[PDB]
């Protein structure tokens, strides 16, 4: 499965693997479904290591999942930041995975078995580009001018 992101500056597609993460998946897939997404910034914005989104507060401190409650992670030996687009939950700890994910801009290894990746960027590389480069306050690494998520593709499968 598939999801679009439709922002300020372009769209991102991104590949869920809801087979090594179904729960991960059930709720992205849930939320990006039910607009929760929608109007969200792009908080968080560190160019060479990752941005981050889906915290409708927009603070980095706000967002929960689908259930109203955090959820376990979901690691994988099979799943490693170790490209440019890796996306995934941000968390403050073990276990506390809400609505907040991010887009990698390079191999992290650090992150590995800390966080739970749960997809890739497959299209939409140089809108990737576009918010790597967007201005921060140096101290924040928020975007001097707010980059929304408009609204959100879900790419239904044909099959059932
Ligand atoms: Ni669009
Ligand atoms: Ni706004």
């Amino acid at each position: 499965m598939s999801v679009t992101l439709h922002t300020d500056v372009g769209d991102i597609k991104i590949e869920v693997f809801c087979e090594r993460t179904p729960k991960t998946c059930e709720n992205f897939l849930a939320l990006c479904a039910s607009n929760y997404y929608n109007g969200c910034i792009f908080h968080r914005n560190i160019k060479g290591f990752m941005v981050q989104t889906g915290d409708p507060t927009g603070t980095g401190r706000g967002g929960n999942s689908i259930w109203g409650k955090k959820f376990e992670d979901e690691y994988s030996e099979y799943l490693k930041h170790n490209v440019r687009g890796v996306v995934s939950m941000a968390n403050n700890g073990p276990n506390t995975n809400g609505s907040q994910f991010f887009i990698t801009y390079g191999k992290q290894p650090h992150l590995d078995m800390k966080y739970t990746v749960f997809g890739k960027v497959i299209d939409g590389l140089e809108t990737l580009d576009e918010l790597e480069k967007l201005p921060v306050n140096e101290k924040t690494y928020r975007p001097l001018n707010d980059v929304h998520i408009k609204d959100i593709t879900i790419h239904a499968n044909p099959f059932a």
